[PDB]
């Protein structure tokens, strides 16, 4: 067990998308046509990094087995960063991307937790790398993650 029919066949229907002339293959070339259609132009050398990332046997080109690993673990990310982003866009309770001490004690309460002043400030500069006095979302994850 791995995947279904319907989502192989989703699967494929992107990969199509980027495989402009249906030779089985994702190109530099292909890939750069792909984004500029998008809105950015990024040059040979960019590009050239962007299908090294991802060609497993280094002919150069991604195939579809290679796209569908690289898909299959792009959406696992994706799932984790927005559990992620729904953790902490509660806690940052007026929306300002910053959770303040009074935002964090208030959902700790929810939690269970009743928490004191210091005890939230210690949680906070734990976490605090740019010294304001509250969270921002990439301190958030890398304390979350580590
Ligand atoms: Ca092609
Ligand atoms: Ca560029
Ligand atoms: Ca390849
Ligand atoms: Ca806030
Ligand atoms: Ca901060």
């Amino acid at each position: 067990e791995q995947l279904t029919e319907e989502q192989i066949a989703e699967f494929k229907e992107a990969f199509a998308l980027f495989d402009k002339d249906g030779d089985g293959t994702i190109t530099t070339k292909e890939l750069g046509t792909v984004m500029r259609s998008l809105g950015q132009n990024p040059t040979e050398a960019e590009l050239q990094d962007m299908i090294n990332e991802v060609d497993a046997d280094g002919n150069g080109t991604i195939d579809f087995p290679e796209f569908l690993s690289l898909m299959a673990r792009k959406m696992k990310e994706q799932d984790s960063e927005e559990e992620l982003i729904e953790a902490f866009k509660v806690f940052d309770r007026d929306g300002n991307g910053l959770i303040s001490a009074a935002e964090l004690r208030h959902v700790m309460t929810n939690l269970g937790e009743k928490l004191t002043d210091d005890e939230v400030d210690e949680m906070i500069r734990e976490a605090d790398i740019d010294g304001d006095g509250h969270i921002n979302y990439e301190e958030f994850v890398r304390m979350m993650v580590s």
